[PDB]
């Protein structure tokens, strides 16, 4: 879900 999230800490992509 986070990773989805731009406002993620690390990028999931």
């Amino acid at each position: 879900g986070c990773a989805s999230d731009p406002r993620c800490r690390y990028r999931a992509r």
